[PDB]
């Protein structure tokens, strides 16, 4: 059922992000480029978020591929999911009227897990990448990513997450 | 089994709405759009209701897709369930004669707003599609009350109670 | 295993009726309509009975679908179970010789009404399909009594007790 | 594992009879009818016995299906277990040499009748299929007695004790 | 895990024999018959022993199936365990060198007979398959004695003690 | 979790040996034979020791299977535990450097023999596989003594103490 | 729950060490070897300490497996607990800043030897991996003393106290 | 704790009536008789009700002892609970104002009689002590109905509803 | 609590009879003999019944002591319970009006005798004290039947049903 | 532990009210009456609330005993919990400053009455002891609302909020 | 309670014999010697039997004390229980009519001797006091057999079966 | 009970020796010295043995008191139990004929010494009082061996095995 969608180059990120899900989408991202490098990819996102490392793997492949990947936020986008929303092609990042976006990044388990992310400083990268595309200063990013809050669709547009709010 | 129904453009919504179901619904809607963007989509509803955020993802995608989506309530539809019933394409939102419809509710500086602000966004979107005045909707979604099929018609949730044939 | 029966248009109702089963029934009915909207549907029933709201969803969908649905009781059918037996397509509602049939029951300003109002809606819909007068039905669904296959025929639940062949 | 036996039209009845098992039996019988309505069905029986109502649902469906059903007792068969043994298609009801067979029993104005009336309906249906006179059956199902394979043959439960080959 | 052994026609009997195990054995035997009715069945035995009636159901089904069943004792086999060992297909009943074999026992007008009559039926069926005279078997099953693999061969329980290779 | 090791032909023996474990070991051995009858089987051992009869069933099956079984002691191995260590395929029986090995013991006309006769059968089978003379083994299994890995090599239990790499 | 950590090659050692735990550890180590014999294994340690013999089975298997095993102490590690900490793959043996480390002890012709001989085998194997001289180790494992993370580094138990 | 009440001739009946409680009651009654055979015994009752046979043992011993026994209902008293309330010494049987009282029910040739015959013996013994006519009692103990303290007085269960002071 | 009754020469028998109770009874009987060897002993009985051997120890000691022992049944007395009731000192064996009385039952060369021989010794000792003929007793202790107080008097178990006073 | 408090005439009510607790409360009240019928009883209350019938048994016994009972709320008191708070001896019913108080709710011909009739009996008995008019009480017990200590004083539940000292 | 019997020189042996009981017996024997070294000691016995070593301590002390000790069996006496019965002072060892008597049994170089040597010391000491020849005793203590009171007299365990008076 | 024996200067040592018992012994010894410092003290011993340190406190106090202390073994005396037997006043240390006697055993720089040094102090103090040479005692206390009364006499533990009289 995803396949017939895959044939139209529509990819769905629908759940918590783990390596299994990441691997699947990366496989789908490559598969679409092999089908055509020119045509757009529709990436629909409803996720709470998930593992940070698996996020980059999805992020990098979206960056590495030639095709334009649009992101469209449906439902709730949070953690890595929200991160992949702002990571879409510029001008192509949309959200439906009612979606809620939370850019908070949870710290998480064993510290060693922390050992790499802090070592990873993904937040810095996460803050760095998010700051560049959203246009906000790194400091402001650092603060919000540390806080629990929920932006509406519109509030995510002014803040720089989504370029548009799609009307019915 | 569901595919054979899906091939005929019927979508069953059968249980409390979580991220798993909502996703599975959304994917089917975008599917049935990719199949044929003209013929309408029959969406049955029997639910106790479900998580709010997972509800909108079904709501918005109903609006965002081109085809008409006929919500047909059967049996209980409550909480975010009915809110999908009332979200159907106008004129096509049905119920079966014996079914019942019902409506109700599911750092603190921020959390207290998010719980309130989330509810008005339900109170509004029902005020359009029922046509009732918010001062009534504001009151109804608060208190639990059981609307029979007919009393829902008068209320503005369902347009036509489907009579057997 | 069930599919192979489903392919032959037989639907087993095997246990107390919850949202899980009722859904699985409904989906199969709308299925067997999508397959062929002419040939009748054999619906077996063996149940202790189940939740009310989940029962209607099976009831209404029997009415709402085009084909005829032959309810065949085997073994005990009680509470909302029999109420589906008596809901079959007229003339086709059967029982096997040794089976038994039985019928009975499952803020306070609102709750007291909803419990009463829900029951009349059972008392009515049995009054049509048994043909008995509500003053009798009003009394029967209250007290527990065990109707053999034959005594059900006389009573109006089942039309034809199926004799072995 | 059972399917591979089911594909060869063998049905194991392995434990005390509840609604879960009885259903699973019934579904398999109606299945093996849908597969082939000619070839007979081998039904093995090893049981301590089970709930009465769940027994009939196996009994009636044996009668209601077209094919012949060969009940083969192995090991103990007692209470509602044997009553299925004696319910097999005449001439085919077997036992293995060493197996044992046994027979026995499991508002008050109504309850006292239902407990009595349910038992005669066992006393009758054994009187046909054993051929014994009810005045004997009336007595046997009351007292616990252990019938060896042979003594069952003389008694009329099993037609042919299967000798090893 | 067991299936992969079952696919190779090996059946482990691992614990005291109840209705649950005996059933699971029987179903596997009738299975391995349905697979291939020619190739023999390896049946390992390690048991303290089990319920009598559940034992026969394994015994009779060994006799009733067509293929040869090679009982291979490993470790202790006692009470109804050995009685299955001695029930293997003649010439194929084995033991491993260090294993041990042992044999022994588990209204009153009726109960006193059933306890006696059940035991002779063990005393007989061992008298055939060991070849010993009942006056000896009558005595052995009474008293507890530990037969090594070899002493079992001399005794007639096992034909060939399997030597390692 | 164990399966993934089992797939690589490793078998953990982790606790005192009862019928439950011994069975689970045996089934795995006959399994790994059915998979591949060539490649050797790694059998780790960490045990305080266990029931005698349940030990042999592991012993005999090691002998009875075709593949080589490498017993690798880690941590304490005592009583019937070591007796499996010393039962490995010759030349492959290992230990890790720091592990310890130890050996010792667990109508009256009959019982006094069975307790003695069971022990010689341990004294013998260690006399082969250690190579020591029974007059020494007869003495060692009586008194409790703690053999380090090396002192076991000199003793004949383990062939090669595995050094880290 | 642990599997999901196990899939990422982390092994929690959470309580006093008995045969049940030690076995469960060993099986996981041989597992993570069967999965991938290259990538190192993170082994966390929080323990009051446990039975001696069950400790070695964890020790030896750390040595016997190919991959590197990084022992990370968190919270108290004492008795046979620390002895696993000090048994990690050299250079990778860590501690968190606030954790504490500690070391100490648990026919008569034979029994008196086995209790002594078992302890030297602890005194030796710590003398290699701490680098301290046995005459010091011989003394330390006798008396109870609480080594903070840093004082353990100086002592030779842990190589690098992990800073947040 | 209870003894100090027992010393003052108060007996609490606190839970469903089993053999354990009934015994403990009986022993206390015969006790309080042995202490003083003149002064009356206060017997409180709060019960959902209990086993029939264990009830009589409390009933009969109330009759068999010399002193007067004042049954004081507090909270629910139902099934065999009330039947003790109505069994108090005439004129002294009380209730507190808000308490509720209720009455209802708990080989086949013999069993069907014993279940009927046991109930009449309740229907009779209530007919004396309530004074109502059996044709009414015969009907009341069948159907579940909730008698408030006062409505019990009118009914004849309790003589004097105790008003607070 | 019991002592105060014991001081008044009352002995409660309250539960199924095990070695613990029987001992506690015996010790009390020999006690009440040591106190006063003249005044009779009141022995109440409410029991489901108990182990046979532990029953005799109460029986024999009733016979062996000098004083008269008045067995007073209250509530159910069955199995070895009634057998103590019928064992009271002749003329003093009572029952209360509503109580019920009932009677029934609880190497193989030896075991089959011991189970039979133990029962006749009950059949005999009831034949004396009821006065009934063994051919009747032989039949009664086999089948379960519920004797009311009066029907026991006619039967010979109890001499005088105690009427309330 | 509680006894030492009980000796000082303090009674803790600590959890949701079932038959077990209510009984344990009642027994303690009748106890503290038997100790001294003059000195008042301190009754603390911290509860989420409990079963209705088990509540009255605490209510009535407060009224029925002679001494004054000072209800002291601490922490949440809700449902039948507060209804005991408001049931204290007038003038002594307290609360601590930070505690919260709250009030709300827990054949069909009969059942619908019993659920209604049971609630008025709560609505009444609060109308006396709060002094509020039933038309207000009728409304308050329906909707959930959180009354702080003070707002309860104004409301009439508690007389004096106890200030720390 | 026991003291009052002890004051009359009766000693109850009521349960399986452990160190706790045996001690309590011994202390009582040496006591009753210190009281009066002339009058005989009544020792009742009802036991399933107990630990061997704890038995002798009762045996030897019977011999070592001056007074005569009359063992009176009541109910079952088995294993080390009877061995005390047969250890009474000659001529005084009794039984009650219905009681039953029975006799049977409870490093390896040493352990095998200690288990044998301990038993002969029972076989001997019964050979004196029964008078039977060891070749018979050697056989009897091995096999379980139930000796009635009389058959014990003939056997030499008890001198006089006490008849009721 | 013990006092009455204590008054006659008998002291029972009945169980494994802990601080509680040892204290209770010591206090009694110093007592019986305070009573009369001339007459000897009978000390019975039946023990499995006990804690070492608690043993000496009994040993030393035997030596430290003036009177002679006659240790009389009855039944098993082992571990620190016998070591008290052998500690009696020379010439008076007895045993009863059937009793058995046995002897055996119960920072590391310090702990290894304390366990060794504590044992020699047992090996010595037995070497005096048995008279055996330490090279024998050194060996005996190591291995478990069961000394009958006589074999103890030859060994030097007991002087005179007391024969019955």
């Amino acid at each position: 059922i995803y396949s017939r969608l895959l044939k139209d180059r529509i990819i769905m990120l629908g759940s918590q992000i783990d390596d299994n899900v990441a691997n699947s989408i990366v496989s789908q991202l490559l598969f679409l480029q092999a089908q055509d490098s020119e045509k757009d990819i529709y990436l629909y996102i409803n996720s709470p978020g998930g593992s940070v490392t698996a996020g980059f793997a999805i992020y990098d492949t979206i960056q590495h591929i030639k095709p334009d990947v649009q992101t469209i936020c449906i439902g709730m986008a949070a953690s890595m999911g929200s991160f992949l929303l702002a990571a879409g092609a510029k001008g192509k990042r949309f959200a439906l009227p009612n979606a809620e976006v939370m850019i908070h990044q949870p710290l998480g388990a064993t510290e060693i897990e922390i050992a790499a992310n802090h070592i990873l400083k993904t937040r810095e990268k996460l803050n760095r990448i998010l700051s560049e595309r959203t246009g906000q200063s790194i400091e402001k990013i650092q603060k919000d990513t540390d806080r629990d809050n929920f932006l509406t669709a519109e509030e995510a547009k002014e803040y720089g997450l989504i370029d548009e709010v799609m009307v019915p």
